């Protein structure tokens, strides 16, 4: 019954697009976002998905670009719509500072796996959105002080966003200067 | 850095059922919160049993789902968008509260995750326009799909659940139980 299509990105090595199946009828939809059996093999042995988070954001909010040295992230949108943008922040990568966009609609389920040293960002194109992500890492959670931040509009990255005037946290503003 | 926190209270009326309340960082952009960590919450289920399965149910207004359960699955349930009337039923025949129930009205204003042990009846009713229902499942071995689950009628008079309507939208499984 439960299934996952798993494709590697054609642009960024190590980034995977996971597409679950669902039971859909007129009443709504039911689906499995993760099982340990099918998806734990996306991260190397000894590192476990052990942390689930949600971000409720309003229209025109942009969060990013955030990353750290050890955390794998499995991300999606379970209500509304986001422009999810993954940035290659691995300095030893031949695609360093290239990016890939997924427009993730809660009607079309797509989970994106980001390895460590990748930049995570998203922009809310719907009225509200709910962003779900699982984190896999060893040891303590890497909070804001232990993360790096690239500016949402860094010209070296050149991300194509739907606006020039998003709503940004003070952290995400600070990175523009 | 606002630290990740969980308040954990046992239900005053159904032994073995826990109400988990996370903290949140709220600002003008919206909200960020942690629904689960292994470090804080794995101790809600006995040793050897792991939360290993995450599911979502997107439903419309007036949809009722339930009452579903099985012999071995622990469930950690909440609503991450909209509002549900979450109702837990004690389906443990040894229990002195067998077929009693407890309601939690769950939304982002009262962000609340409910832990159900095995042999408990899980149900919810969607009181908002749309809702997203998130739940984690902990169990050993294979997933228990619909044929290996029990079903009590949403309106079973022996249970006597107070729902906001007499005319919910029901799956054919949940109708069959009438
Ligand atoms: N792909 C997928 N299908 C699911 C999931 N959960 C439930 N279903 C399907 O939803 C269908 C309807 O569920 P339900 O009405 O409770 O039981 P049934 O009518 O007796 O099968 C079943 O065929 C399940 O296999 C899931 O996580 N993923
Ligand atoms: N309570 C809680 N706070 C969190 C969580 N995740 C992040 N935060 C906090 O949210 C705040 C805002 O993050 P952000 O604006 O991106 O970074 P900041 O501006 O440097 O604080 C920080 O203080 C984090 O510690 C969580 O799961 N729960």
């Amino acid at each position: 019954a439960i299934e996952f299509d798993i494709q590697e990105s054609k642009i960024l090595k190590g980034v995977y697009i996971i597409t679950p199946n669902k039971f859909r009828d007129l009443r709504g939809e039911i689906w499995t976002a993760f099982t340990d059996e099918y998806l734990s093999k996306l991260v190397p042995d000894g590192i476990k998905f052990k942390h689930d988070k949600f971000i409720n954001s309003h229209f025109n909010v942009l969060r990013g670009i955030h990353g750290d040295v050890k955390t794998y992230k499995l991300v999606t949108c379970v209500y509304g719509e986001v422009h999810q943008v993954v940035v290659d922040c691995r300095k030893d990568s031949p695609t360093y500072l290239k990016w890939e966009k997924f427009i993730i609609s809660y009607k079309n389920q797509q989970l994106i796996l980001l390895p460590p040293n990748m930049g995570n960002s998203h922009y809310v194109s719907s009225k509200e959105a709910v962003y779900y992500y699982k984190l896999a890492y060893e040891g303590e959670y890497m909070d804001a002080p232990d993360q790096f931040t690239y500016a949402w509009n860094d010209e070296r990255i050149g991300i194509d966003w739907p606006t020039n005037t998003p709503i940004l946290s003070d952290r995400d503003i600070l990175a523009t200067k």
